């Protein structure tokens, strides 16, 4: 018997809120002034895929997040993929507006969302992947401390549509407080 | 994902139904004992559980026939329709199969239906790390071993496992297929 809340987590001007159908219009509109970042995931310039995301949620199956600074939509993540029996899930399907691209956001995001993975949810698993080409994002999730587990073939379609295949990615709860060591020592007090 | 039929000789795979749920049952308790996990084919809600999928277009059960007589499921799940990509798995059958090369036949079929008519990209086996069986059989399919999920699955007892997975993309299948063949 596993089932997700709605979380809100926070660090100072940076807060992870429940995604609703009223942001959908200013994220759809910020991705694709970030159309060209985005190419390593299909789907966030098109408002049916934050519909989706609103309906996994509606099933249980994800825990979709709008991702602010102060006031403004900077961008979202999510937890995914529940396999309630373990409990595990995957985190990602996120992209940051470029204003942010390099500023540490992304890797407060993962650790915020990891520790309440771990530490709240009791995860045994949090999965982690990426397209094989976006290089990008192998080197943050390496740096992340999480482990690659495999190579998916033929797995995803980037924007073209053109196939790719899925770095694979784990943290375990074993390994969990290490990492988190190693993560909080990365922050700037 | 819809319903479908596939079959060679005596071999008949057709769509589970709720009728086939009692006999299925009552036959994986006569063979209770060489089902040491799954955990699900003496239970009717893991056959209802996938009927309930099915209808939300996430799994396709199938029950198989040695001509009239139910001896088993299986079923094509995790679809990924953009690519378009499917898991086959979650195959029993009752131990008047074992070793008879059914499973294997099951698996060709399984395979043919996924790459030449639904022209998919990639089938996705999986299997516990420590179910050495299922591994030798997935291995003999020339299926390639891609990744290992650490703390992915529970075992029968409760304990964490690892899950090993492998794939077929559809460039491997012409050889798979031969190879499959050239083994009936």
């Amino acid at each position: 018997m596993f089932k997700p809340l709605p979380i809100t987590l926070q660090r100072g001007a940076l807060r992870l809120e429940p995604l609703v159908e009223a942001d959908i219009p200013e994220l759809v509109s910020l991705a694709e002034a970030n159309r060209e970042a985005l190419q390593y995931m299909d789907g966030p310039t098109r408002p049916d895929w934050y519909r989706q995301s609103l309906a996994e949620q509606r099933e249980g199956r994800a825990l979709p997040l709008a991702v602010r600074l102060g006031v403004q939509l900077v961008g979202t993540t999510r937890f995914a993929e529940f396999l309630p029996a373990l409990p595990a899930c995957e985190i990602g399907w996120t992209w940051l507006d470029q204003a942010q691209h390099g500023s540490g956001l992304n890797r407060m995001i993962k650790y915020l969302m990891l520790k309440h993975a771990f530490d709240n949810l009791r995860m045994v698993r949090v999965q982690l992947s990426t397209a094989a080409s976006n290089l990008r994002a192998q080197g943050a999730i390496d740096k992340l401390g999480a482990q690659r587990e495999g190579v998916l073939r033929n797995h995803r379609r980037l924007a073209g549509g053109r196939l790719d295949d899925t770095f694979v990615y784990s943290i375990t709860d074993h390994e969990w407080p290490q990492v988190k060591a190693a993560l909080e020592a990365s922050f700037t007090g």
